[PDB]
């Protein structure tokens, strides 16, 4: 408590640093509809200013994570770099704070997409994935293309796309779209958010910034980059506690930012 | 029939929007003299403006897909980005439509990237492969640095090419230089170029399109470019076409453009 | 003979165009203080300019290879692209031949990005690795960012960093961290090497800086520089040296930059 709940559509609890973020119209698959949106990004934001958040876990409630769009200008930037539907997705990887998406049941098309803005997956062997997009005569535009391509293979990814075929979690694992198989995703997921949680929060924030950029600068930029951000963390408060702890064996004890 | 012959060594076919594009010089094991490279640049410029090609497949006569340069300047741009080796290779992916390759039998050298411009390739168990080039203490230079990288490890890539040795089909589908194992390729591929010639064409030229930039774009522009092609799709013909066969359970009859 | 030392820390010795360096700390599991970064650097900077040096082997002595950092400016560029940490790794990667790791015990830290600045690492299937930096506060900043990206997953990468657990040498080779397990990493390598070390040293060079490079410049770039590597090679000596060679086949006799 309390339960935060955005546009009907999306529910947030906060504890012990982990924010468990939930899709909530589990009587449709949690299809993408105007509201769907809206509470998606909506939660992603005020995640963004809540303080203590140190790990973030994203799944969906019943029986799938999330069916895709929902039968009922593209080029305009409303959510900075990125146009609503790619926020969804998005919003994810813009947090400063590391997400972990637990997957089971359906996952299509902006589906996939969204649970691939998060930064480490867990799925279960027998959910059905598929980058639907083809199939409505579309592609796809929910930030998968920026999203895909340090995990997946240009071959793989390429196949998929064009037969919008269906492949399961363990698929899936194999050919980068989820990180972790698990009968019990969410179980999986939250274990890993609580370690996560342990950890220097500054330090934590760093390698996410760098996961982040790394692979869009030159050798020289993220040597550079690799240099600012730890310049930012050694000697500081948070860095000689992380060390303290550490030599005492105990969990540090972090001021949050 | 026709049987369109380039150069007397490549044969391109066309049947119900799939082109078969043949290296057929097989009692020289399709390799690469002058007349081949001609032949296949030319297989591939003549089908930019073939109406109504919805996917290709590519694939070699007799017992090899290609054994590489043939015995008996460089940095001239002859074909846009490319000299005529590297478009070899290139027109592969250059072209709006996917390329399937099916590889058999030996794929050494300049054969190994010609296969490589293919969006997705079919390859036997038992066929044989190697980054030939150091052996005649060359680089490999018929665009293979561009076209592994999205599938290919750097570690594997260096050690491939500093010793040149062979590998087989099986280990090439683990190392990224082939995408299934199949007893029969040319099977498979022709198979998989059936059911992408069922789709949408546009749909299925944007996201080749997009497979094929966003590798080199900045996070910001792949978003951009995303909802640039999906606004060229999204309430056309035959996107409404797609939806509109998705509802109806039916293949979509859609215009080629 | 000559055993070359360079600061107590490392030493190398050269025979049959392949040079061995040894990270030579056993006593504190290689651990990298103050005289072992001078040494490494120094290491690496040596061997830029041994003529005939054609395959280096890079390995530990004693029980490990590298504990990383020792307990007891960073945005200064004092190594041109680097800060000396960063040379550490960086070094390796810069020097114009290949570098093969061979990994054992230990590899945590610093002493992981200092393997991972090799072209290719054998290990030990129980090898003990971790990306150790969030324990400390801190992030990798020894180039890490920049020399995994071509070989692990993101998702892989961020989840080992912000949980900074350790892995074993056969998941490190499954995760992209390491190419080959063997129960004797050095005695792989050094065959690797063998096998190298008869190669055109010129291609082998030529193949290493297109390694390096492609994966930072667009495909129209990659292509030039294919081409513009290929010029220096075709037609010099050593380049009809290997063809000669290889038409008689037995051993190139090459001369070395």
């Amino acid at each position: 408590m309390p339960n935060m709940n955005f546009h009907d559509r999306v529910s947030v609890t906060i504890e012990d640093h982990v924010a468990h973020v939930l899709l909530d119209r589990a009587d449709k698959m949690n299809a993408l509809d105007d509201a769907m949106f809206e509470g998606i990004v909506a939660a992603g934001h005020h995640l963004h200013s809540v303080k203590g958040v140190r790990c973030v876990v994203l799944s969906g409630a019943g029986r799938s994570f999330c069916a895709g769009l929902d039968l009922s200008s593209l080029t305009e930037r409303t959510h900075g770099n990125a146009n609503r539907a790619q926020q969804a997705a998005m919003v994810w990887r813009k947090l400063p704070m590391p997400v972990i998406a637990a997957v089971h049941g359906v996952c299509f098309g902006g589906g996939l997409q969204v649970a691939s803005g998060a930064d480490i997956r867990f799925i279960t062997p027998d959910a059905r994935l598929a980058v639907m997009e083809v199939k409505w005569g579309l592609v796809p535009d929910m930030a998968g293309y920026a999203l895909w391509r340090g995990n997946v293979r240009d071959d793989v990814l390429r196949e998929l796309t064009y037969t919008h075929r269906e492949f399961s979690g363990e698929e899936a694992v194999r050919f980068g779209f989820a990180t972790h198989v698990a009968d019990d995703p969410l179980a999986g997921a939250m274990e890993l958010a609580r370690v996560v949680a342990e950890k220097s929060p500054n330090a934590v924030r760093g390698a996410k910034t760098l996961s982040n950029r790394a692979p869009d600068l030159t050798v020289d930029d993220v040597l550079m980059a690799e240099s600012i951000a730890q310049h930012e963390l050694m000697y500081s408060r948070n860095q000689m506690e992380a060390v303290k702890a550490g030599m005492e064996k105990r969990a540090g004890d972090f001021v949050d930012p």
